[PDB]
């Protein structure tokens, strides 16, 4: 889970850095803070769902 | 889907890459990325994900 919570943040990271800035959704924004917080608690396995949320932002 | 899938991996093992040491990133690591980013520009999402796999074996 720890490396899967790091593979999504670069992967949805890697998205938005292709995106307008207004052409990104604001469910994705949150979604992603989500994740990077909840990574940042070692709740890995929360991150994995936060990051779900935003994919299907995308 | 495998489109999806192939560019997520490209971009987790690209910043995996980024955290190593130059010295300490394989040439089988190398060889396998660039086969992968190959594959995804011809939309062969599925032998992408084939090369993202041998270069995430790859990684220390």
């Amino acid at each position: 889970d720890k490396a899967a919570c790091a593979d999504g943040i670069a992967a949805v990271k890697a998205r938005v850095e292709k995106l307008a800035p207004e052409a990104v959704p604001q469910k994705l924004k949150r979604a992603l803070k989500i994740a990077e917080r909840e990574q940042g608690e070692g709740e890995f396995d929360e991150c994995l769902e936060a990051l779900d949320d935003a994919k299907r932002a995308l």
